[PDB]
């Protein structure tokens, strides 16, 4: 039943399969991010969050039978999605052109704030974030180009870059750090993520799946 979602002419298929891990995912939600300039929301990128198919069985126990409205207001629900025992794939496709450094600046800012916020920002995490930064430096994201974050439940964050929206065969880098591995998704649907579009998609789409 899960449908595809299109954001600013950028389409997010209902399902995708990783060329890296071979695992298949379903679209949990899609939205957009940007900057508010002079009270005006300026869109820069689209974001899609895919959850490994096994996520359903994992989330079923605790969340089956809950209404979308109920899930949306429950922080614990999103915590299970962020740190659940399954892989998550996040695809960011640019609406406006951004260089790797330009784009990564904000993302890293948000990740670092979160990490410090929960008391897990030591030397290992700073080094992981520096490696994160390094991976983006040689990259440019013209409209339509994409970044793929593969959040492995084993504490690893795989980074892939594409000239368009197709998922690359090989990953550009592997950030091996547990706390950092979930930081990116946390800044998107975690408690302190202001933008609700992704959270709403998840709360709306998951109930149907959690019942069958
Ligand atoms: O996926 C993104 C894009 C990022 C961003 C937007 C505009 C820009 O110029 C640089 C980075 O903002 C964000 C903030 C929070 C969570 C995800 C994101």
């Amino acid at each position: 039943s899960i449908t595809a979602i299109t954001v600013e002419n950028l389409e997010y298929p209902a399902v995708v399969t990783s060329p890296v891990t071979g695992k298949s995912y379903f679209l949990g939600g899609a939205g957009e991010r940007g900057l508010t300039i002079e009270g005006n929301f300026i869109k820069f990128t689209a974001i899609g969050v895919y959850l490994e198919d096994i996520a359903v069985a994992s989330l079923a126990a605790k969340w089956k039978g809950k209404s979308s409205e109920e899930l949306l207001e429950t922080l614990d629900f999103y915590r299970d999605i962020i740190s659940g025992p399954f892989e998550k794939l996040i695809r960011g496709s640019k609406i406006r052109e951004l260089s790797g450094p330009e784009y990564s600046r904000k993302v890293m800012e948000n990740c670092v704030a979160h990490l410090k916020s929960v008391g897990t920002y030591g030397d290992a995490e700073a080094e992981a974030m520096q490696k994160f930064a390094e991976a983006f430096k040689p990259v440019n994201f013209p409209p339509g180009a994409s970044v793929f974050y593969r959040q492995s439940p084993d504490g690893i964050l795989g980074l892939s870059f594409s000239p368009d929206t197709s998922i690359p065969e090989k990953e550009a880098a592997l950030i091996e750090n547990k706390a950092v591995s979930s930081a990116v998704l946390e800044t998107m649907i975690g408690e302190h993520a202001v933008s609700p579009d992704l959270k709403r998609c998840l709360a709306a789409r998951l109930p149907a799946l959690l019942n069958e």
